């Protein structure tokens, strides 16, 4: 089971910000909730997180350190799933977010956007 405000979907647990953060802010306040910001792994993962996102951009934990896209928890980004807006990330530091229809943009990762955090049950 998970914490109480946070949601279940297979082996996670999500949980989506209600205020916004810069992305290593957010990442951060996700380590100190033993979580990570999401990593969206498969189209079943997309589709669940997704129904979750309010009209504000979302951070992902997917970002740009070294003119290499890199999920934050070592996930491989070349191979992986991937979901972006059509003819993006088009400036490629750079961190990926959602739209609220669940597709994914980039942007400067100082904006304080809201995040969704992914936990382990
Ligand atoms: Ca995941």
């Amino acid at each position: 089971s998970c914490p109480v405000n946070w949601v279940e979907h297979q082996d996670s647990c999500y949980w989506f910000s209600h205020s916004g953060m810069s992305w290593a802010e957010a990442e951060k306040y996700c380590q100190l909730k033993n979580a990570h910001l999401v990593v969206i792994n498969s189209r079943e993962e997309q589709n669940f997180v997704q129904k979750y996102l309010g009209s504000a951009y979302t951070w992902m934990g997917l970002s740009d350190p070294e003119g290499a896209w890199k999920w934050v928890d070592g996930t491989d980004y070349a191979t992986g799933f991937q979901n972006w807006k059509p003819g993006q990330p088009d400036d490629w530091e750079d961190c990926a977010h959602f739209h609220p229809d669940g597709r994914w943009n980039d942007d400067v990762c100082q904006r304080p956007y809201h995040w969704v955090c992914e936990a382990g049950l």
